[PDB]
Parts: structure tokens; sequence; C-alpha cells
């Protein structure tokens, strides 16, 4: 088995590094003063970048691969998407869900993703998708640590037996309690639904991840209740507010007041660039707002924010290959995080910040941690992002679980020339 | 007595029809293949349009005919109107109210209106107008079925003994429970007032009709509580939200979310075009908003919406002859329902949709129903609307209760020529 990763570059560090492995864990990390020779049991990073695994903090594996079934989301809105999904949800079968979830999970393994948080719609008395996903979680465990969010897609108080079904999902083993306050019939139901969500999370000792204010409504401020309840309960690390796209439309004075609470609360934020740019701004004519939450300001304020893919060929998103560098690319452009350092540091949005969002306890290139790491054939985050590089090797427990032999491009000029798009 | 209505056109139907009458009811409806000859006991529609009676779903008979007494509403706003009305309310007498209400009711009978819902201000310890209106209801019964809404004009929680007076009005016989959440001192009083309104409606088995969000305030969203409470209680058919002019100013994303609840709830909506275009937009300079609720979108979504006159020469409206085709004309223009089919189908907004709003159980040209119908000297809804035709005959219980001999216009050219404005 592998004993060392050599010739590795690490974000924020100068030079090359060697990562020693023992019993499936990282035993030590030592700097190199030059290039080390390869040998059996040594995986050569070849002066590429070594980082802990990519993370998918927000995806819907129960809906993945169902776009157009039985109908397409014509308007490209969150609301029609939920209606189209309702039609598909009525046709779910156990094997259907497992097969589609596994198809996307394999793309994720290929893309160096070893941690995934999937929401699963539990506004369904049969809990068909949840039962299937709980089996998938066990089956995929050797390659991906899958967290399941009990997501009451049609509301907690606004759907028949919504609260009972949400609790049933937790009793069956869901890892995270979800909610969707802006979809509840009234603002009061929205606020009350959050009190119920927090009570369930404390009763069962589970994490929280709310689909929060995913709407271009400047009056949708459920995020302040999520943050205040987390602060009151002293549980910010365990709480996440997904989307918060309404924040894109808030006035600046309220946002400034709010940011103090967001920081004090310690809660996490997920932005979903590919889906947000598509679903938000649909009620504007021109000009049209971008609709992504205030990622740049969160980073400047030290508030933990990260990026998810959200949908992969489903009612809310017709594209995708479950590639986090592609998600990152979209987010950096739409959020205008286009300075060299902002782009280079972008990898944090799909690695460390996402691990914090998932409350991971064994993550990072550090002595004592499990030997879970990936190798990118690039010099730094900027280079990896610019060239949209594949994952050369994905290592888990000290063993290679995925590898990509890069494409080879040649142009035939006066003489053949290899093109790698580098400078 | 009349035995048949012949040569009748019916909305949405081709050709001519004969309506057989027996014992004050419609016994059968049969198609004709040509024009039928007149005879005694046959009322000839003369290829005009026969429809169930016009309906007035929202009027204030306690304030009708009082404009300028003792002062005029100078600003033309809802707020000053309430202040001017307060001055007039202090001068009310039993006979005063009965005489004015009857004057407008006679115009309504002349205009083919056989169903009227009048709001009556019950923010008055003496309940003077209500006592008078309860007598008028009995007196006008042979010609008009009058519903009375106990309307707490100055608020339920924001007026001394408001709730007690509202309940007293129901104990005296008011048919419908009213409310005015946007006029309450606070948003919290507004929401609480709706819980009290619904509790009273369920306690007494009465209908509900709320003056809801009649204000150009994008934050006035009491309509979501009206719809949610109706859905919770399973009583949408019995509930109406009048005005909802704030909806004209909502962002599109919130409106889309809201519409799902509006449809699921089954509640009714009343727009009051003549008054709304006058009272709304008064705080804008230029451009100036129209201020009518989202009638076009409600129709496209299958949400029941209809039109009322609201005021006839009162604090909120200096004009009127209580003519529903005139109300319809204004609404079609301001709401931009100007396509041929939209205009032609406009009659639904002042007939069937309004009957549903009043929860009527005996309405429509159908076998078994009471023989209540009117004849318009026009080819279809479009023609009736374009030419603002009078009601040729109004029939109730199989007897003629009103008739209008149309005006006769002649131009004296090289020879005299009759002009009917038709093509
Ligand atoms: O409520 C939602 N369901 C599914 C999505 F993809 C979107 O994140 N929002
Ligand atoms: O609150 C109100 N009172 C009277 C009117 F005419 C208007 O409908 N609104
Ligand atoms: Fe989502
Ligand atoms: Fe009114």
């Amino acid at each position: 088995a592998l004993q060392t990763i050599i010739n590795a570059r690490l974000p924020g560090e100068e030079g090359l590094w060697q990562i020693h492995l023992q019993d499936g864990k990282i035993s030590a990390i030592d700097a190199q003063s030059g290039v080390m020779p390869i040998t059996e049991n040594s995986l050569d990073a070849e002066q590429g970048l070594v980082i802990p695994p990519f993370v998918e903090p927000h995806i819907h594996l129960d809906t993945t691969q169902t776009a157009g079934q039985p109908n397409w989301n014509q308007s490209g809105t969150l609301f029609e998407g939920i209606e189209r999904w309702a039609e598909r949800k009525a046709l779910l079968t156990h094997d259907d869900v497992k097969q589609r979830a596994w198809q996307t999970l394999k793309w994720q393994i290929a893309n160096g993703i070893q941690h995934v948080r999937t929401h699963v719609d539990v506004s369904d008395a049969t809990l068909t998708a949840l039962k299937a996903m709980l089996e998938v979680k066990q089956e995929v465990a050797p390659w991906i640590d899958l967290q399941i969010v009990a997501f009451p897609q049609e509301g907690i108080l606004s759907y028949p037996n919504g609260e009972a079904l949400l609790e049933e999902a937790l009793r069956l083993g869901a890892d995270v309690v979800g909610a969707i306050p802006h979809f509840e019939f009234t603002r009061e139901y929205g606020v009350e639904s959050l009190h119920k969500t927090f009570a369930l999370a404390q009763k069962y000792d589970r994490l929280i991840d709310v689909h929060c204010d995913e709407i271009d409504d400047e009056q949708s401020r459920f995020v302040e209740t999520v943050a205040a309840l987390a602060h009151h309960e002293g549980m910010g690390a365990r709480v996440t507010a997904s989307h918060t796209t309404a924040m894109h439309s808030y006035n600046g004075a309220y946002t400034s007041r709010l940011f103090r609470l967001l920081k004090m609360s310690g809660i996490n934020f997920v932005a979903n660039p590919l889906v947000n740019i598509h679903l938000q701004g649909r009620f504007d004519t021109y000009p049209k707002r971008r609709g992504i939450t205030r990622v740049k300001e969160m980073l400047e304020s030290g508030i933990n924010v990260c990026f998810g893919h959200d949908g992969v060929f489903d009612p809310w998103y017709p594209l995708g290959t479950a590639n986090m560098l592609q998600v990152l690319h979209m987010g950096l452009h739409v959020c205008q995080l286009m300075g060299y350092g902002q782009i280079n540091d972008g990898l944090n949005l799909i690695t460390h910040h996402s691990a914090r969002t998932l409350n991971l306890q064994d993550y990072g290139i550090a002595a004592g941690n499990s030997a879970n790491l990936i190798i990118l054939p690039a010099e730094n985050g900027f280079d990896a992002l610019r060239r949209q590089v594949p994952v050369r090797y994905s290592v888990r427990g000290g063993k290679v679980i995925a590898s990509t032999q890069p494409a080879q491009t040649t142009v035939y000029l006066e003489q053949p020339e290899a093109i790698d798009y580098k400078r």
C-alpha cells in the first residue's frame, strides 16, 4: 500500500511537500527542498496541488437525473420546479431512486468528492426516496460519507402531517433537519416552522440545514430567525442556511445590522451558483438581478460560506457533471470574486468551508487525520480553476479510489506541438 | 304569466335558445334552429343575450348618496374618506339610511341587479345604519337578495369595543363578517383581527368578506393570512378578500409563491375598478400606478375574481349610476383585458364569478333554478360592453320586474337615418 505522497504543492504554502502515510492515516508532513524521486509505494503529485477532498454541501440525489420527467420546468423558476417535481415524486420507486442516486455519486467519486450532503424530500407519507437513500448511504460509505437532510419540500406547517413526517424521517436516521420557511403559506408559519426545526434538532442531536429565503423577495428574512435561534441554543456550528438568495435584494442598512448577528451566531451559508443564476431574476424584465447571496461580503466579514451544485439534471437544473470546479467558476464570475487572490483562494469555497458546513471532524491534510486527499494537475487554485483540471488521483484511507489520465491535445503546425493551455 | 323566453343567445353557446318556465322556475332549455314566432306568454329576447342577473358583490349602501356631507374628501384618498365618513356617521338617522339605500337599490333593480352584498359600518355603538339596513333587506327581498356585511370600518382591535360590536352585529343578523387589517394600528393587530374574524364566522356559520390590503404598501400582506385561515378551516368558498390593491405593488417572486396558496385556498377576490383607479396611486407623483389587484393573472390561474362598484356618490366615489357594465368597462381598460375574447368573457366578472363570491345556491340559466334572468339588447358580451346597453328586461321568479325601452337616435342627412352604433 501507499506510504507517501511526494512533490506536493499545498495552498497557501511555498515549495514542495511530502505527506507520509501509515495505517490509513497521515503520519507526518515534511517540506522538501527540491524534487523527490519516485519509487514503489510513493504516489507522485508531480508538483501538482494536494488538497483534502472536494465536498458537495448541497445536492438533491432523490431528484437527480429526472429533468423532463414527466414534464419540463418551462418557466425556469423554483415554484414551477416544485410543481414538476411533485409530478415525478408520485412516480417514485425504491430502485428508481437508488439507481439515479448511484449514477450521480459515481460522477462525484470520479470528481474527487468524498463528502456529500443530499437533501431528500420528506413531504411524502410513503417516504420512498428517504428509505432508498438510507440504503445508498450504507452502500457508498467506502467512497463517500453521505449526510441526508430530511427536507420538507412542501412545508412543515403547510403540508398534511408535515411535522410528523419530518420527525419520522429523523427517527429513521436522517442526519440533518431541513425546512423551507419562504414556501410556507404565511410569514407566521415560516417563523413557527423554524422553532419546530430547532426543537427537533435538539431533541435528536442532529444538524440543521434550511432552504432559507430562496426567493427574490426583499421581505423574506427568515435567515435572522435561523441565526438567532442558533445563537440562543449555542449551536451555530451545527446550523446552515442554504441559498439566502433574498439577501441579494436587501437594502444595505438592514444587511449591515444583520451581519453582526450572522457573525456572532457562527452559522454556515451555502450558495448554489449554477442553480441560483438560472432560477433567480426570473420575475425581473431588464435589468435582471444576479440573485446569489452576499458571498463576497461574507468572506470579507469572516462568515463561513461555501458552494453547492444543488441539482444535476433535475427540475431545477438541466445540466451538470457534478463538478465542483465548474460550480466554483460560475460563483467567482457572478459574485465578482475575480481578483487574482480571490480566484486563487476560491478552492476554500469547495473544500475547507464546505467541510465546516458539514461539521466534519476528520478533514484536512494534517497529522492524525485519515489519509483522504486528492491531487490536481495544477500549480495552485488559480491554475486549477482557469484550466478546469480533472482530479488526477483521489485517495481515501490511503488507497487510490479514482484516477484520471488527462486528455492529450496536439496541433499540427509546421511540426506537431502538444498544447496544455499553460503559460 | 310568462311561459317561455324565446330567441335567446347564451354566452359561450352557438345559435338561439328557448327557455321554458314553470312555477317560477326554469323547466327546460332547448336549442332553436331558427327564429321563433312571438305569442302571448312568450318574452322575446329578439336574438339578444340572456344571462342570469347582474350581481353587486361590494357596495356601501349606508354611505351611498352622502358625498360632500358635511364635507368633501379633498385628497381623494381612502384615509381622508374614512375621516369624512366619520363626520357623516355621527349624523345618521334610521330613516336617512333607509331612504338613501332604497334610492340606490332602485337604480340597481333598473340595472338588472338581483343580488347585492352591502358592507355596513359597525364601528358605532348605536349600530344605527345596521338596524336600518336589516329592515331594508326585508323590504327589498321581492326584487333583490341583499347580504349584509358587518364591516368594522375603524378596526376590530383599534376601535373601542370593536370586537363586541362586530359580534353584536352578527347576533342581530348580519350575513357576513368583515375586517380591515391594514387599518389596524399595528401589523400584529391586523393578523390577530383575522383570527377573531374567522372564529366569529365559524361560531355563527357566516360568510367572510375582508377589506384586505386596500393600500399602496408593498408590505401589506394580510391576504396570505385570509387564505391560510380559510384553507385550515376548509371554508374557502365562504371567504372573500375585497380590494387587495397592495398586490398591484408586490414583487413578482412573492406573488408567484402566494398564488399557489390563493388557488389551494379557494377564496374569492373582489376588485372595485371605479374606486381603485381613483383612490390608489394618490401618494405617487409620476409615474403613477394603477392600483387594481392582479385580475388578469387571477383569471389565467383559475382564481375566482369579480368586480364591484363599491361606492355610489359617497366619501370614496363622487359618481355612479350603479351600472355593472360601466364598472366592467373600467376594469377591462385598467387591467388591460382588452383582447376580443377577454372583453367578450368580461360578463363573467359581473355575473357568475360574483355569484360564486356571494356563495349563491340558486343562480344561473339551468333547469331547476328559479327563473331569474335578464335580457340585454346585444349579440354577445363584447357588443353589450362596447355599446353600454341597458337591461331590456329583468325577470325574477318568472315575472318582469324591470324594463327599459332603449333610446332612439336619428341623424338628419339627405334623408333621416336611425343610428344604433352597430356594425
Ligand atoms: O426548494 C428547493 N428544492 C430543490 C432545489 F434544487 C432548490 O434548491 N430548492
Ligand atoms: O374601507 C373602505 N370603506 C369604504 C370604501 F368605499 C372603501 O371600499 N374602503
Ligand atoms: Fe436545494
Ligand atoms: Fe368597500
